[PDB]
């Protein structure tokens, strides 16, 4: 029924180039567009590149399209694989590629395959994207879980310009009765976040980073959450809001050691904090303030400190660039007792059923799983399908300005509205969403 | 057949609510996401907003979402009206609300039914939509005419903290040959400005503002118009890209006059222009730079000094807030010889039908359509097909970042990609590409 594939270059949210994917069968044309990450970890699956500097300074993805138009799609279409079979899907990209790391086709050129495959088998069943996906994962859909939004108000790191080291500062509303509730709240606190940035920072600190996030020039993450709790207080939410950080580490990891005083290419070997120096400042905004979650504190390959961290902590730990969505680095994980929640992106591992399984993996160990945005999103919303496909009861999209933030926010409301009652918010069992 | 109206309440790429209406019929469910502008014209068609301080602080659009569930919804259905007929859809709707300003059931409620039906009619002719707005505007079709971006890269006056007043500078790139060689273009542009200007204004220099494009504190015009001048340089792209400017002149115009430093505030009055006398820093600025199109130049109603200028200004001159979409000050502008071009915004006159008179009394007059973006953006790519669908070979949808923008650049993608050699690019015709 497939009877072509196709690939075009188009743009991400900022400005770069990234690949659509076209899926014609004889129900219509299926289209899914690949996100790209600033923050990536190490062992992501390959994203590739052209590299011809004359050309969007070498970060076309001709390269990739090409592949799905060249290698893929020929090959994808006389196989005539069925679409609802998603292992069979994906088992027949990864081969056509045949490595580790999707290093010889590319992830990205992969990854829209995989997702577009999955949106035409919806539509031979007549089921919306989320009833299919719960199908493929085996997800509980009596009810449906909607997911509480870790919300990045303020962007630091790689993901905004200035001083601010920890990448990601969100707010979760988790006293929220309801979806359309948790969005207003959120909305509110963060038009009230921005209008005290500007009074306090000057107008410029009002201007927004990738994800939507205010990135004012601030030096400490204290100054950060103090700022963020005026801002909740303003709004009136005091207690139906919590907070979730990202710590990014990895982007400041040298040597055991970690660099805060950065992004600034000369201060000083001596800012520099060890993981257990590292811990300590972590035990001292918990105590603090509401946080509830804290992803990646720890570097990627810094497997000690985590399990170290893990043993006293009592909140949620999120793995992103530990784990990057792979199965394998999940079990090293889960058997260093290092975290209890996966960040979950489909382009870190490069198909469907691969990132199927992570949450599943992950599920089996008593883990959260938290879907998430790349910071170089798109028009495209799958995600808000998958988290409620997947029953995790938390996602990561953004603030909420930008639309390739808020389509995924907006999908969310349609799909609330369209369960009615068969629907459920997270709220404040978010990290076992799937459990409910 | 109309079988059933329904709208909801989403989120603007602001993160403010806005309308979504779905219209459905028997050729499936078509929906709308009407736009919300920050800058606007007195005598512009009245939004409706809910004014409840508790929620969204007041700018709730449940009320909008209401008259169209409860009003136009029944009655819409009960008529039974012919969507591939736009003037009987919107003579319908303008009829139920019975004001000149759309207040009785709000712009917002009505615009939303106006652009469904279009996508509705266009599903049951089985064309793309472009090719039905081409229908119902009596547009030539071979070719089709693919139009220049206007992109905002760097921003002044309310948008910003520096002394510059003057709000939007934007880069054409009229050059290209095609729009995904312009886009292209476009883009590296943005990407070499966004590196002098955090090199030569700090990290936090490059945070983006509403539309995706920096606002650095810049003193003056010049300073303003260098630094766009160098970055083309940069990318090696002189002599194919242009320059654009929204003055958005209301911003400053203090009774008597035009106070360049409004954001003063200490206000140094007398030191305050008057029309003749800004028009020569306008001149000024021509002389020096490569602008090739200058809007609001003069505040709304300060129709004085339109004229006055327009007498040798020899550049496009646009009319955004002076006309705002609505055929009775066009009329006037045009009577007047005010401007020669018209920002087009679709919600400034509530429904498509009016657009589409505005845009072809234009037209009439010799002058050009700047169909165009509002500040608070959605996902919706309607005017990316509107663009194309009324020839006029340009728009302004905003910086290539955010994907409230790029969602409509990415659709022009695709439209020039379907049209094939059936399509032309506008380049340096842009003033007209009604008449390519
Ligand atoms: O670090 C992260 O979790 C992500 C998402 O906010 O950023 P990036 O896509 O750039 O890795
Ligand atoms: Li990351
Ligand atoms: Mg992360
Ligand atoms: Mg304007």
């Amino acid at each position: 029924a497939v009877s072509k594939v196709y690939a075009r270059s188009v743009y991400d949210s900022r400005g770069n180039p990234t690949v659509e994917v076209e899926l014609t069968t004889e129900k219509g044309v299926f289209r899914s567009i690949v996100p790209s990450g600033a923050s990536t970890g190490v062992h992501e699956a390959l994203e590739m590149r052209d590299g011809d500097k004359s050309k969007w300074m070498g970060k076309g993805v001709l390269h990739a399209v090409k592949n799905v138009n060249d290698v893929i799609a020929p090959a994808f279409v006389k196989a005539n694989i069925d679409v609802k079979d998603q292992k069979a899907v994906d088992d027949f990209l990864i081969s056509l590629d045949g490595t580790a790391n999707k290093s010889k086709l590319g992830a990205n050129a992969i990854l829209g395959v995989s997702l577009a495959a999955s949106r035409a088998a919806a539509a031979e069943k007549n089921v919306p994207l989320y009833k299919h996906l719960a199908d493929l994962s085996k997800s509980k859909t009596s009810p449906y879980v909607l997911p509480v939004p870790f919300l990045n108000v303020l962007n630091g790191g790689s993901h905004a310009g200035g001083a601010l080291a920890l990448q990601e500062f969100m707010i979760a509303p988790t006293g929220a009765k309801t979806f359309a509730e948790a969005l207003r709240i959120g909305s509110e606190v963060y038009h009230n976040l921005k209008s005290l940035t500007k009074k306090r920072y000057g107008a410029s600190a009002g201007n927004v980073g990738d994800e939507g996030g205010v990135a004012p020039n601030i030096q400490t993450a204290e100054e950060a959450l103090d700022l963020i709790v005026d801002a909740i207080k303003a709004a009136g939410h005091d207690g139906k809001v919590k907070i979730g950080l990202d710590c990014a580490s990895s982007e400041f990891f040298k040597d055991g050691k970690y660099d805060l005083d950065f992004k600034n290419p000369n201060s000083d070997k001596s800012k520099w904090l060890t993981g257990p120096q590292l811990a300590d400042l972590y035990h001292s905004l918990m105590k603090r303030y509401p946080i509830v979650s804290i992803e990646d504190p720890f570097a990627e390959d810094d497997w000690e400190a985590w399990s170290h961290f893990f043993k006293t902590a009592g909140i949620q730990i999120v793995a992103d660039d530990l784990t990057v969505t792979n199965p394998k680095r999940i079990a090293t994980a889960i058997e260093k007792k290092a975290a209890d929640a996966l960040l979950l992106k489909v382009n870190q591992i490069g198909t469907l059923s691969e990132s199927i399984k992570a949450a599943q993996d992950s599920f089996a160990a008593g883990w959260g799983v938290m879907v998430s945005h790349r910071s170089g999103e798109t028009e495209d919303t799958f995600i808000a399908d998958l988290v409620v496909g997947l029953r995790t009861g938390q996602i990561k999209t953004g603030a909420p300005a930008r639309s390739e933030r808020l389509a995924k926010l907006n999908q969310l409301l349609r799909i609330e509205e369209e369960l009615g009652d068969n629907a459920v918010f997270a709220g404040e069992n978010f990290h076992h969403g799937d459990k409910l």
